[PDB]
């Protein structure tokens, strides 16, 4: 419309990353905490596609019944986990898609991601890619554990630098969906305390149609934060 080739997916990635690159520094200039607000959105989006997909595959919600998102804090181990019952990812997807965004140098394969798939690395980008680096504003690592309904369990981490992915020890846990694990820093312990989780969560939760629980306590189990 003012520049040469804006159709491009050249044109279209670098749009996407400036984008998201101007909505991280609107939030740290403006101090949003954007990352649980994304992990909840993103959560519900998977808890959306899965039962989008139960409404034509019966046999969809078999390895998981309920479709709610659990958070969870490990103040001892210093570590965030967000798990959704939602559409899960496969190891395909897993490498294909989010590894070759969180891998260094992504802008190299954008003719690789683009031989009819409906799902382009622009268009990755602008869909997961603010939720994805804004985890990075408080954690050193991103660990993925996802079970989708065509494949089995696995586990994926990255530091957005380089990728890893092996298949779960555990086996099957998870049933269905995905458990976003991040290994925070030192300096973003406030979000290991239970008090600023419940208050976010519940902020970001207020208009989510699903369930929301954060494991809350002299016993522990999850709570309801609507
Ligand atoms: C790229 C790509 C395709 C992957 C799509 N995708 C994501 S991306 C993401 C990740 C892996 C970790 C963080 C901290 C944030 C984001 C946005 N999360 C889920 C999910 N929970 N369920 C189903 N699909 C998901
Ligand atoms: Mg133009
Ligand atoms: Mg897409
Ligand atoms: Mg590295």
């Amino acid at each position: 419309s003012h520049m040469l080739r804006e159709k491009s997916e050249k044109f279209a990635f670098q749009a996407e990353v400036n984008r998201m690159m101007k909505l991280i520094i609107n939030s740290l200039y403006k101090n949003k905490e954007i990352f649980l607000r994304e992990l909840i959105s993103n959560a519900s989006d998977a808890l959306d596609k899965i039962r989008l997909i139960s409404l034509t595959d019966e046999n969809a919600l078999a390895g998981n019944e309920e479709l709610t998102v659990k958070i969870k804090c490990d103040k001892e181990k210093n570590l965030l986990h967000v798990t959704d019952t939602g559409v899960g990812m496969t190891r395909e997807e897993l490498v294909k898609n989010l590894g070759t965004i969180a891998k260094s140098g992504t802008s190299e394969f954008l003719n690789k991601m683009t031989e009819e798939d409906g799902q382009s690395t622009s268009e990755l980008i602008g869909q997961f890619g603010v939720g994805f680096y804004s985890a990075f504003l408080v954690a050193d690592k991103v660990i993925v554990t996802s079970k989708h309904n065509n494949d089995t369990q696995h586990i994926w981490e990255s530091d957005s630098n380089e990728f890893s992915v092996i298949a779960d020890p555990r086996g099957n846990t998870l049933g269905r969906g995905t458990t976003i694990t991040l290994v925070l820093k030192e300096e973003a312990s406030d979000y290991l305390e239970l008090d600023t989780i419940k208050n976010l969560v519940k902020k970001y939760s207020q208009f989510i149609n699903f369930p929301i629980y954060v494991w809350s306590s002299t016993v522990w189990d999850w709570e309801l934060m609507n």
